[PDB]
């Protein structure tokens, strides 16, 4: 044949079209290299299945904060990338941030963030402003309801959409990422109580989604795609989601200017965001073609290649020589403190899982069971403390 075939296991399902075009550009420059792009649903679970099966894809899209990356790096599943030349194209010391045993096993090209998408046009129409406190965010929702408009679009069927919301609910209440994990993860068993002021603050922030008439009709069984469309059409004024959503929203061709804002704290200037490596690649240590796999990763570190991805995606990049958008862009408010302290890492960096945290978050929006949520939190965190 002559040509060799490497596999790229993608999790960026929103960026399927652009990543394939970049792949074709690579294939045209490398005639002896063919790249198969894999896009399967529930890619995170399929990856667990494949790694254990010993069928590790050549290039793997894996989130570098995950416990999966940490465990598999120590096991020797991934190639050491510490002394690669293309790693010098990663600024903000972002590759070093997710080092395992002081060794880099992942190239995080982009960083995701979390906030609230909002309709700038209808905000101007109704004379609404971006909230700076919990109380203001409560009022904003109530003001929208009274105007006969739906504030939030919530994906009840996809609990992972509110992961960033609840994590920031704890973050803004406690002080930051470390402070949130001190209350939740590194506390004593059965420490989380309803009487705890931090918990009372958490409920308050979560109750913003529980305000009368805050959510759209038939939200309980609404998916991630459903809410993207609902926001794009202008059926809902806001939707809480990650920076990964904007490319899907843009594709729906909305007839309004899109904006974002961070989930605020108790008082002004206490707003935070959460995220980690979005487009983040690792190379299999057991690959038959390590030179070809490295050439694919190196290709993505190129500024003119990364620009092509960024122009569609929009999430902040750590790649050198990429012209990024200004404060006029949709993700301006959400990614305002990108690559700073106020951009804390996903809390599941020090958890054994996160799936149940999604469930108990959404379950509260469904039921409003305060004690039930507290019980869910203890049942989730206790096994980790043991
Ligand atoms: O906060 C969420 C997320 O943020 C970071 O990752 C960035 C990532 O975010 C999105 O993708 C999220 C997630 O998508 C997949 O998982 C979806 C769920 O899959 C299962 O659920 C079911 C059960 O059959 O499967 C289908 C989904 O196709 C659903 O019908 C049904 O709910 C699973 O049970 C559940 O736990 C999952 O949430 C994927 O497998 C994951 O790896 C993730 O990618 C964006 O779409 C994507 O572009 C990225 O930007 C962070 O790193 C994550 O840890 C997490 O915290």
């Amino acid at each position: 044949d002559g040509t060799v075939t490497i596999e790229y296991f993608n999790q960026k399902k929103e960026m399927t079209k652009t990543l394939e075009e970049i792949t074709r550009d690579f294939e045209k420059e490398n005639p002896k290299i063919k790249v198969k792009v894999v896009n399967v649903p529930n890619a995170g679970e399929v990856l667990k299945t494949r790694v254990l099966a010993g069928d590790v894809p050549d290039v793997v899209n894996i989130y570098p904060q995950s416990i999966e990356l940490q465990e598999w790096a120590k096991a020797g599943v991934f190639e050491d990338l510490s002394n690669k030349d293309y790693l010098k194209r990663v600024k903000n010391g972002y590759a070093e941030k997710y080092a395992v045993n002081e060794k880099v096993y992942n190239v995080p090209f982009t960083a995701n963030a979390y906030g609230i998408y909002y309709n700038k046009d209808k905000f101007e129409e109704l004379g609404l402003k971006v909230p700076e406190t919990w109380d203001e965010f409560e009022q904003l929702v109530k003001d929208i309801v009274a105007k006969g408009q739906t504030p939030f679009g919530i994906a009840g069927a996809d609990a992972w959409t509110l992961n960033g919301y609840n994590q920031l609910a704890f973050a803004t209440a406690t002080g930051g990422g470390k402070e949130a994990n001190q209350y939740l993860r590194y506390s004593q068993p059965n420490a989380i109580k309803l009487s705890d002021p931090i918990m009372k603050d958490d409920i308050k922030v979560m109750d913003i989604l529980r305000i009368n008439g805050s959510k759209q009709k038939n939200w309980e069984g609404a998916g991630y795609t459903d809410v993207i469309g609902a926001f794009a059409r202008g059926d809902v004024l806001m939707t809480p989601n990650g920076s990964w959503a904007i490319t899907a929203i843009n594709e729906q061709k909305p007839n309004f200017k899109i904006g974002t804002f961070m989930i605020p704290g108790k008082e002004k200037g206490q707003s935070l965001t959460v995220g980690a490596g979005d487009l983040a690649w690792s190379i299999s240590a057991t690959t038959k073609h390590p030179k070809e796999a490295n050439a694919f990763v190196e290709y993505m570190t190129r500024p003119e290649v990364m620009q092509k991805y960024y122009d569609v995606d929009g999430s902040p990049t750590a790649i050198e020589g990429v012209k990024q958008a200004g404060e006029d862009s949709p993700l301006a408010g959400m990614t305002e403190y990108a690559f700073t302290d106020r951009h804390l890492v996903w809390l599941q960096q020090y958890w054994t899982s996160e799936a149940d945290f999604h469930t108990l978050t959404m379950n509260y929006v469904l039921t409003g069971d305060k004690q039930g949520m507290v019980n869910d939190l203890n049942a989730f965190f206790n096994p980790m403390k043991a």
